[PDB]
């Protein structure tokens, strides 16, 4: 029986959480961790980034091996249809509710 | 310092809080309390409701004085230019940060 | 058959909208208009604001009846249980979907 | 001179956009594409997923190569400090503003 703050602390430590009051059933959220990536790994090896961004990186940072760019950790959801939503966001209700549970 | 969860519990108790790492300076968030409002007061009293809502409420809930609709608590922000942003939303960075302070 | 951008334009013009793909049924969103409010009203007469805020306003702006503070427009939801959630949030799915429809 | 809806259409088409009225400077948002990934890859190959999720996938989608899971597209922000914020959020101000601009 938890607040959003305890759910967040639980997420930071790599757990799965959910709210009883959600409309969809069988969902949970989780954290994806932070990582620092070499810039030329971004420009040349990463499939999941748009070309526009890769071009901007090349333009403003370049191909130095030393240079690395940090990707922040963030929340994701296993939604009701079984898809993974990157970037889960907390509604006002999620934030002030106290019906969070560990899954 | 403080996590977002402690900031949330602190907001539930009516305090103003803010993050050091925010781009704009001099800001803070606070909570607007929850309230239950009569359908009469909704259809006929409130300036801040669109007609479409007032009409939806009329065609549904009706004239009963007893009928009430709960308007929920929610977060608001005193922004850098001094405007009050209703319905402040927490970014991923905000949620995972531990640089919250009581204001 | 609308995008989120078209749905937002409908909202700005005072309509109710919804996504077919939402889990909860019978929900919709609407926009609550912006307003400029007198500093005195906020500090002395507004029931829905917390005291910490009323105290901050008083220190920051004295009440002259000409000093006004702007409260922004924002989106709200009639939720599945019939309560009104102020401050509705658009999920990544909400934002990228094209299953928006107008509700009456 | 753009609404959030136009900025979103531009994002879905691979452009970088930003708001004039943001406090931080030099920031922009972009979309990360959706992809469908086989279960076996998720459990055994992807490192940027927590172990509890990989286990859930193993327990639920099984050991099959047949099963695939869809990872949705989503918005990301290049922040004022040059870090890439995954899962960028549209504030009430963002969604109702008409000061969006294409940056690349
Ligand atoms: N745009 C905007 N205007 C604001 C805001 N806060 C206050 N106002 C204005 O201040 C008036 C009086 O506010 P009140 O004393 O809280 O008196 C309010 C309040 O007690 C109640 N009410 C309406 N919606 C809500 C809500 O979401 N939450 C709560 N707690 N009360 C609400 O209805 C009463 C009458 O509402 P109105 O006729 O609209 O009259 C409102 C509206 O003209 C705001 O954040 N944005
Ligand atoms: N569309 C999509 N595909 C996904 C997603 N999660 C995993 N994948 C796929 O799984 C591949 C391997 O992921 P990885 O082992 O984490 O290997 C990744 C990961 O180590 C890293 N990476 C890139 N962006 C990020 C990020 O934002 N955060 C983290 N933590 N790592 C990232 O770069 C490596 C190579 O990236 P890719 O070439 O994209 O290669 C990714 C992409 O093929 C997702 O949410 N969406
Ligand atoms: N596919 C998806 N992508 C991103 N987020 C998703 C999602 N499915 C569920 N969520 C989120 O998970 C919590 C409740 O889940 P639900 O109660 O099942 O939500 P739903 O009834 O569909 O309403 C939807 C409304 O809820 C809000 O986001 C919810 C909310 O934080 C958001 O404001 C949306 O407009
Ligand atoms: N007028 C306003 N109305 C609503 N919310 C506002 C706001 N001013 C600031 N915020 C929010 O407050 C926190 C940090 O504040 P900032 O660091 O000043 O953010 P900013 O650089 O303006 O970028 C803006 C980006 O940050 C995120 O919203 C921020 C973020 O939650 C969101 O993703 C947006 O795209």
């Amino acid at each position: 029986s938890m607040t959003f703050g305890q759910a967040l602390e639980s997420l930071k430590r790599g757990h799965l959480v959910a709210r009883k009051g959600w409309n969809g059933k069988g969902m949970f959220i989780f954290m994806r961790p932070e990582d620092s990536l070499p810039t030329n790994m971004i420009v040349n090896q990463v499939k999941s980034l748009p070309e526009s961004f890769k071009r901007w990186v090349a333009n403003n940072h370049g191909d130095s091996e030393t240079d690395r760019i940090k990707f922040t950790a963030y929340l994701c959801m296993k939604a009701a249809d079984g898809t993974i939503v990157n970037g889960w966001l907390a509604s006002q209700t999620d934030m002030l509710a106290n019906d969070w549970v560990i899954v």
